[PDB]
Formats: structure tokens, sequence, C-alpha cells
């Protein structure tokens, strides 16, 4: 009996009052069919993943996080690399070392069938620090690393997703030369897909706003882009504001349009990972931020955008999660094989 739920996945161990056990090292997950609370354990316990930047489920339900090892790690080790983890759920539930890459930060995790994506960020490239456009894909079967097609445009910040077996990059920061009077970097408002059968990106019809920091998540096969910091159109120096704007991308017929807008502007994680994801044709975003700083508690609420209503509705508040987290995750799991929310 697996059920799909949302993880919440993050190493952040502050906010929920555990008197029995510790949740410290437990992640948020909801079943929001039942509107049951579980948690997961944390990429981070034992001697797991310090820090978590994103994931992916792939599509034979395989839970990845990739981020950046522990401090104590990094001590005992020569060199600094990317970090990819994958759960184990079978009754023996952990989190394994899957693969290492040349660091990065600020990049975006795509997969397609068995294959994981690292898309842009920022590298250090012959001792010098820039955004990059590089791509390296890994393929879990053959336990090896490519350098793929590289993107059109150098971009960090910007999120991925994959809509049948192709990756659309959304979004995300890119250098500007344009205009000496702006700052180095633009917001972007392209839209670019990745095919793999022809190792080819292309440009596909942009946004309407540039942003980054918002939300994504893939219901029948469009695209969903909610929230996060930007302006309308092409970033030329304007000023850059949180947005209620939801848009919607069919990629068959390449082309946006607009949803209903979030009842107030949210941005997504700081990781800019996605806060949201898609449970039985129905789109859950799993808390939020108001503003940008630093030190702002996430909204510990749960809101549902029903595209068939077309409405937004509210599932969840007080929910019991950590002061933040890292990224949202949908998984088919078996709540059995997972832990209990507290005694209290």
């Amino acid at each position: 009996e697996t059920t799909s739920l949302l993880l919440c996945i993050g190493n952040n161990s502050s906010g929920i009052r555990s008197r029995h056990r510790s949740y410290g090292d437990a992640s948020f997950c909801y079943d929001p069919v039942s509107r049951k609370t579980y948690f997961i354990s944390s990429p981070k316990y034992g001697e797991g993943l310090g820090t978590v930047c994103t994931g992916v489920v792939m599509e034979n339900n395989t839970i990845i996080v990739a981020g950046e090892a522990s401090a104590s790690k990094l001590s005992r080790q020569k060199n600094k690399n990317v970090e990819i983890y994958r759960y184990h759920d079978r009754g023996n539930q952990f989190w394994e070392k899957l693969c290492t890459a040349e660091f990065r930060e600020l990049y975006a995790l795509g997969s397609i069938h068995n294959d994981l994506y690292v898309i842009g960020g920022q590298m250090k490239i012959k001792n010098q620090y820039l955004i990059t456009n590089c791509v390296d894909k890994y393929s879990v079967e053959r336990d090896n690393w490519k350098r793929v097609s590289p993107l059109p445009l150098q971009l960090a910040c910007h999120a991925v997703v994959t809509v049948n077996n192709k990756l659309y990059v959304i979004g995300g920061w890119t250098p500007q030369m344009d205009l000496p009077d702006e700052e180095p970097d633009r917001l972007s408002n392209k839209l670019l897909q990745y095919d793999p059968s022809q190792d080819q990106w292309s440009v596909r019809a942009p946004m309407k706003y540039s942003k980054y920091r918002f939300s994504t998540a893939v219901v029948n096969s469009e695209i969903y882009v909610l929230g996060g910091i930007g302006c309308v159109g092409q970033d030329k120096g304007q000023v850059r504001k949180c947005l209620d704007v939801v848009e919607i991308y069919n990629p068959d017929g390449d082309f946006w349009r607009e949803g209903p807008p979030m009842p107030s502007p949210l941005l997504s994680l700081r990781t800019n990972s996605t806060n949201a994801g898609a449970v039985d044709g129905k789109l859950y975003v799993c808390g939020g931020f108001h503003g940008a700083d630093r030190h702002e508690v996430i909204s510990k609420e749960i809101l549902e955008l029903d595209p068939w209503e077309n409405q937004w509705n509210v599932v969840a508040i007080n929910v019991l999660m950590h002061d933040s987290y890292d990224v949202c995750l949908v998984a088919r799991m078996n709540p059995r094989d997972l832990i209990p929310p507290p005694s209290d």
C-alpha cells in the first residue's frame, strides 16, 4: 500500500517540540489526501549529507538529494564536491552516497529516465568564479559522468523540471553586458528545453515575468511556476518585487497562460529549490516565505491549487514542519516505513 507523499526534505533541526525522541534529524512529510503528517530521516542523519541544496525524484521513484559535505567531512577530504545521496526505503531505511561531481553552487538538478543532470550554476574555472553554461550528466546505470551540450546561456539560481522525457530550465540569473549602469547579472524569463535524444537545447516561449526563487510543479505534463522574486518582462534593471503570479506552461503547444494568483506573494525555499509538489492532479505549496530576509521563519502552512476547480484552497495551517527545509519532493512511499508525528 504505497501512497504519494509530499516530502519536505531539509537539514534544519528547529521548531518542533519533541519530548521522547529528537525530530531535529527528521524531515516533515504530508499526505494531502488523508491530511496526515509523517516524518522521514533527514539526509544529515548519522554520517550523511551536511547540507542539502536540491533534489529530484527519478522516474523509478528513487529519491535523490544533492548538496555539500559537512565541514567535518571536508576537513578529511582533499577536494570539495557536489555530493549526491539517495534514500533507501525497504525496511532498512537510510541515505547513501550515490556519486560526486565537480563543485558548483546555485545549479539545478534534473533527471530523465535513469540519468541525473547537473545544470549551470557558479563554478571555479581556471581559478576564476563565473556562472556556467555547462551540463554534466550522470548515468545511474553505468555509474559514470558525461559533459553534454551546454546551455545556450550562462545560468544560476534557475529551476529545472522534466516533462515527457525532456528538461525544461526556467528563469534564474544570467550575466548582462548590455547596460553599464546595471548590475552584472539580470533575472531571466527564458525557458530552455533539452532534448536528450538530440543532445540539443532550444529556446522556448518565454515567461511573462523574469524571476528566481519561485515554486515549480508538473501536473499532467504542464509546468506550474508560482511566486518568486522578479519583474514584468525582460530584466533591464527595474525594481524587483515578490510575486503572486502563477504562470502555466504547455510544452506541446509551447505557450504560457496565467493561473489564479496566489493568496499572497510567496517565495520558494532559500536554496531556490521548489516548495511545491503535485499529488493526484493537484498542486501543493508546502510553506514559503513572504520576504527575502535570511531570518524569516517559513510559513508553516500548506496551500492547494486545484487546477480543475481553478482556485486556491488552504489545506493545512500550523503544520509540524521545521523553520525551513531544502527541497519539496513527491515520491510513492509506504507510510508504515516512516516515522509517526510526535506524541504531544
